[PDB]
């Protein structure tokens, strides 16, 4: 498409974290905890719902692929001793971080779930 980008509104954040993880194959982590991310991007907020092994292996790959800093552990503890924004905070973190490193939300993500033009939850805001 061909628009001016005049509304560069950015906000990524992740606004949930809840137990309703879709559960996979033998997978190192299978954790059934899913945390709910929301990326706006040029005034469109997504919300998608992601098992941590979905970033865990996004991250992994494109670590070798385009700049990227540190990646999530393969070993994570069971959550009882911090609190949720703990994952919360270091994928979005990271999340963030290769979004204002260079391909912003990766195009693989976007291939990955069909994150072009996603929706978004009424639920994922706090006053709006």
């Amino acid at each position: 498409g061909h628009h001016h980008h005049h509304h560069l509104e950015l906000e990524v954040h992740i606004p949930s974290v809840g137990p309703e993880a879709e559960g996979p194959r033998q997978s190192p982590e299978k954790s059934h905890m899913v945390f709910r991310v929301e990326v706006l991007c040029s005034g469109r907020r997504h919300t998608v719902p992601r098992r941590y092994s979905e970033f865990h292996a996004l991250h992994k790959r494109i670590k070798k692929l385009y700049k990227v800093p540190d990646f999530p552990s393969k070993r994570l503890p069971n959550w009882r001793t911090r609190g949720l924004e703990q994952r919360r905070q270091g994928l979005e973190a990271y999340i963030q971080g290769i979004l204002y490193l260079n391909q912003e939300v990766p195009k693989e993500l976007l291939e990955f779930l069909r994150l072009r033009h996603f929706p978004t939850d009424p639920k994922a805001s706090n006053w709006g």
